[PDB]
């Protein structure tokens, strides 16, 4: 099935950015909050809609 729960690349809200470190890690970044975040700001309590 899925790898392991690694991403499911889900719709970035406006004004976030993903990027991967030189590592190999994908962390996404909040321009709006100037904040952050190894997981998806979607998947751990989105309360967006």
């Amino acid at each position: 099935g899925s790898s392991g729960s690694s991403g499911e690349d889900l719709p970035l809200p406006p004004g976030w950015s993903v990027d991967w470190t030189m590592r190999g890690r994908k962390y996404y970044i909040d321009h709006n909050t100037n904040t952050t975040h190894w997981s998806h700001p979607l998947e751990s309590g989105p309360s967006s809609g």
